[PDB]
Order: structure tokens, then C-alpha cells, then sequence
């Protein structure tokens, strides 16, 4: 039904399990005809990782800590053994210190922002920067954000800055690829459940809310952000960069319940 | 003959001479009333900074290093000193490395994102959250940011994520504290005349552009910015917070050259 990523090949970041936004993404991408690359986090996540990647007709997956720019250089001199080019990325990455999305804003700690700024922002620059030089005749890479970086979502504090300057540092990245004709979008996710309920203190009542009150009714799936993302990362978004695109059920467009 | 902060107590930072936006601003609040105190950051600002301060009837000077926790700490307490409350405060606090504020936006290394990150972001945040310790009764807050955050202006670069960080720290603050009367704002200048090619490789061109293509057909003056300040930190601004508020004689709006 729809192949439009035969030929192409990417490189996944973010995968830890099979709810993550880093998964969902990479099925829909080998069900057009990708090839994939996976980074992974930890041995624990490295794992689950191989059953789900045999999945997708991947065994390609390399160790990876993107607070660390050598572990980074690493990733990308593991891909140049089989790969002299790729076609996308997809950057899935969300870290802060979970005890710390819990009570005021005010409260976060400077390690925690240094950090929760370096993986959470900065590695999609340093990624990005990677990837593109693999990428000779262009390419698209997407982020993943979130609509809590500019709107004030409780609990969601250190994670709010990092998303917003990832959403600054998206359209800037844009501006300095797009004569390469490399693209570069963020896709502001709305609350997937079951994930949402893991990922932070009050997630599931942040699910359950945005469920309620989206214009839909429901809460985004991973397929529909799967889907999202095939479309940023294939020729039918040609006309699209540096936009920030929500894929939420329309959440974001409320003022309040009816 | 305008009093609206008779009577108030205010601390003052970013004065790093007589053209600091910072400055602009302190001249403007003590025309309307306010006492106040100043940090400084090093000996030859500090000596800069004694008679100007004088100017504005103050010889309240701390210094102050806002890369260091313990630092602030002494500054607050330096403050309680003399002042068991304050009424407002304005953080006008920006620093990157200039030799990165050219070229593409790729190209910012780790140490001067993170760096750029605590002085123009997170140290509003720490500010912040000492400052409310002396505003039992409420008060009103400000920072300054530049359209650069979400829009891209060449060579702006790693100052592009710092400031939308503050921007959206300025949400959550705001959040934060308005249930203790306190309002968190900032004002998104447009470049000042002379400021602009100090402060920036290309900012002559920057701040020439503006000019042209701004509805007024003028740059913000520091006295526009420290107006706008005084209407940000008076019962003038009661019913507003989480603003970031432009004063950049409307450059923000035009879409495109006439």
C-alpha cells in the first residue's frame, strides 16, 4: 500500500521498549521499506531491543550514550562499516531525573538541567550534525517534542526548557542544512497511553486529561505517530522544514473543556 | 513627575556599563521612585558601576558570579542585610561565546551550549527562587529575550536555544509563584543602536534591518525597554504574567520587506 522508503535507509535513537515512541516510528518506517539502524542506551534495553529489531529484518544495533560525544563519534563510525550513507534520522530522546518532574518548576536542580539540557536538547544537535555528513544528496531527520515546552504542563519542569530550546535548535538546524537539502522537522507528540503513566509522576492523569478534553477523544497512538513521521522523513513533506508539527488529536487547539 | 514605584525596593542585574540594556532600565525605575541595588560581575564592571549607580542615588553594589550557587547565596544575603523584602527585580543577563556567534548554528561546541545555557537560562531560574523568599506579599519579576529564540537571525546560534529555555522557564516560574502575587515576565527587545554591533558579529546588520523594516521605521531605545520595564514591574502590569512582551516597534509582525 505504501513503499515510498524502499531503497532508503535511517538510524533509530530512543528505542528502550515496545511502547516506545522510538519503536512505534521504526515499524512504520520498515513497513514503507526502510532499512534501520538502532542505537541503544543500556544493556537492559539492548535486549529487548534484538527481538523487536528481528522483527523489522535488523540486526544493526549499536551501544550508545548520548551524553558522551565519543560514545556519538562511535555510533557513527559503527554505521560507516556497513552504511556509506543514510538516508534519515529519528531522535527519540527524552531524559530528565524523574524524581524531579514532580512538584514545582522552581525546585530543579543545576545538575539536572545541565543534563537533562545535554540529552534531551543538545544530542540532536550533536546527532544531527553526524548524520548529515552522510547524507551527500540529502536527507530528513525528525525530533520528537512536546506541546509542555512553551504551554506549562505540572510536573513536566526540567523537561520543558530542554524541549523548547530542541524546538529552537530544530528550526536553526533547518536554516543551516536546508541548502544541502537536508530537512529537519520535530513532531510534538501528545500523551501515549500506557507510556505516559511510566515516563513521569502524574502521567497517567496528563493522558487521561488530554483524552478527554482532545478535540478526538483519544489519546495519540504510536502507529499515528509512526505514520507522522514516515511522512516527514519522505518525499511527501518535501515542501516541509523546521516546522513543529503536532501529532496530539488536535489537544493543543482547546482553551479550555467544553 | 511619574511615582508608581515610590517607596519600592528593587534589585538591578546586567549593568556592565552605560549602554546595558540593564542600565536603561535602572534609570527609568529610579526616575519613577525605586531604590536600588545592582550586582556586578568582576572588578573593572564593578568600578564602571560605582558612579553610575551614584546616578541613581545607590551605592548598593554586590557582586556577584552567576555561574556560582554560592555566590548567589551571598548575594541574597548581602541584600537581606539592608532590605527584609524586595519588590522587584530585573535580570538582564546574557553571555555566549562571541567566537560562536558566527557561522552555522552546528558548529556551537558542548562547553559554550552549556555554559550559554546557565548564564542566559538557568540563572533566572536560581534568581528567581531566592528572590521569592523576600516577596512575602508578592512582586513582580522580569527577564529580557530576543525574537531569536523561535525565529532564526543568522549567527545567533547558541543563544537561540538559551533563550527560548528562558522564555518557557519564565512560563513555569510564572506558574510557580503566582498563587504568592508574584508576576514573571519577559520583554523580547528588538536590537539597540550601537548595542547590537558590540554585542554580536553581524549585529550592525542585524539592528540596520530591523530598523528598515520595522513598522516605525526606528530601533528600541534602552529608554523604550526601561518604560516597558516599569510597566512590567507596577501595578500598571497587574493582570499580567508569563508574557514575553515585544518591544521591538513591531519588527516581530512583518512577514516581509516593503
Amino acid at each position: 500500500m505504501i513503499n515510498i522508503l524502499k531503497g532508503k535507509r535511517g538510524l533509530i535513537m530512543g528505542v528502550a521498549n515496545d511502547h516506545s515512541i522510538a519503536w512505534g516510528i521504526a515499524k512504520v518506517l520498515h513497513s514503507a521499506g526502510a532499512q534501520l539502524a538502532f542505537s541503544y542506551q543500556g544493556e537492559s534495553i539492548g535486549k529487548r531491543l534484538k527481538p523487536l529489531a528481528l522483527t523489522v529484518d535488523s540486526d544493526f544495533m549499536i551501544p550508545c550514550n548520548v551524553e558522551d560525544p565519543s560514545s556519538m563519534d562511535l555510533l557513527f563510525e559503527r554505521i560507516k562499516e556497513r552504511w556509506e550513507t543514510l538516508d534519515f534520522v529519528v531522535h527519540s530522546i527524552a531524559f530528565s531525573d524523574k524524581n524531579e518532574l514532580r512538584g514545582p518548576y522552581y525546585n530543579t536542580s543545576r545538575d539536572n538541567f545541565i543534563q537533562t539540557m545535554l540529552v534531551s536538547c543538545f544530542s540532536f544537535t550533536e546527532i544531527v550534525r553526524r548524520a548529515a555528513q552522510l547524507m551527500p544528496h540529502g536527507g530528513a531527520m525528525i525530533t520528537l517534542t512536546y506541546g509542555g515546552s512553551m504551554r506549562v504542563v505540572p510536573n513536566y519542569n526540567a523537561m520543558a526548557p530542554a524541549k523548547s530550546a530542541l524546538e529552537s535548535s530544530t528550526k536553526y538546524l533547518a536554516c543551516d542544512y536546508g541548502g544541502m537539502n537536508i530537512r529537519i522537522n520535530a513532531i510534538s507528540a501528545g500523551p501515549v497511553r500506557t507510556l505516559a503513566g511510566a515516563s513521569i509522576s502524574n502521567g497517567r492523569d496528563i493522558a487521561a486529561w488530554s483524552k478527554e478534553n482532545s478535540p478526538l477523544k483519544r489519546t495519540v497512538s504510536l502507529e499515528d505517530i509512526g505514520n507522522s513521521a514516515l511522512y516527514l522523513l519522505s518525499y511527501l513533506s518535501n515542501g516541509v522544514t523546521g516546522e513543529i508539527h503536532y501529532v496530539d488529536c488536535g489537544y493543543n487547539i482547546v482553551a479550555m473543556p467544553s
